[PDB]
């Protein structure tokens, strides 16, 4: 595979932006603002991404920082209403709120199920179809100005923000309408590939350090038509829902 080196000749703005980019991908900590904290903080990011090169930021580490992925952080903390991190219910329901002109309501609705279903089929849980009433996980499009925190940011950084399984209103699925969504066009963020990563967030799941994980933050490569849930991904949830067998953090 390729591996250029443009960061070496990048401007201070590009290098400085990387520092803030990793901050938004985690939480709002303006106290960590420091030169030394960069090494320690950056190190923690390496484990989250899975990349070997630690304390690095110019080669692959910087590339992922500028490359799109998800609009959700890697660390949260807001009371403990819902039991356990992942879904603890006996059934999961989902319903699309709106569709993007990029794809038909049928293609978008079916896409979510194509990925959301794969998640359930890999767990002893259970999913239910929506045909009358409201669902737990709402699949709608909107920008950061739709009435939520964090700015839309527009195209690029930040793909979509997902909510955790908490309360009735929480645990919904959102997508950056400003981004590029499509399937048969395979030009932007494949709804199928994005759905798996986005839908997985609603299940409380977390990014994997495996190079072949479905929740991999480095999303972007040969995507086969048989693309499905990853090994470490299924084994990870099975350890919390069923039996464990040597796993890692989220
Ligand atoms: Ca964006
Ligand atoms: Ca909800
Ligand atoms: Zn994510
Ligand atoms: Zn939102």
């Amino acid at each position: 595979l390729p591996l250029p080196q443009e960061a070496g000749g990048m401007s201070e703005l590009q290098w400085e932006q990387a520092q803030d980019y990793l901050k938004r991908f985690y939480l709002y900590d303006s106290e960590t603002k420091n030169a030394n904290s960069l090494e320690a903080k950056l190190k923690e990011m390496q484990k989250f991404f899975g990349l070997p090169i630690t304390g690095m930021l110019n080669s692959r580490v910087i590339e992922i920082m500028q490359k799109p992925r998800c609009g959700v952080p890697d660390v949260a903390e807001y009371s403990l209403f819902p039991n356990s991190p992942k879904w603890t219910s006996k059934v999961v329901t989902y319903r699309i709120v709106s569709y993007t002109r990029d794809l038909p309501h049928i293609t978008v609705d079916r896409l979510v199920s194509k990925a959301l279903n794969m998640w359930g089929k890999e767990i002893p849980l259970h999913f239910r179809k929506v045909v009358w009433g409201t669902a737990d996980i709402m699949i709608g499009f909107a920008r950061g100005a739709h009435g939520d925190s964090y700015p839309f940011d527009g195209p690029g950084n930040t793909l979509a923000h997902a909510f955790a399984p908490g309360t009735g209103l929480g645990g919904d699925a959102h997508f950056d309408e400003d981004e590029r969504w499509t399937d048969g066009s395979s030009l932007g963020i494949n709804f199928l590939y994005a759905a798996t990563h986005a839908l997985g967030h609603s299940l409380g799941m977390g990014h994997s350090s495996d190079p072949n994980a479905v929740m991999y933050p480095t999303y972007g490569n040969g995507d086969p038509q048989n693309f499905k849930l990853s090994q470490d991904d299924i084994k990870g949830i099975q350890k919390l829902y069923g039996k464990r067998s040597n796993s890692r953090k989220k």
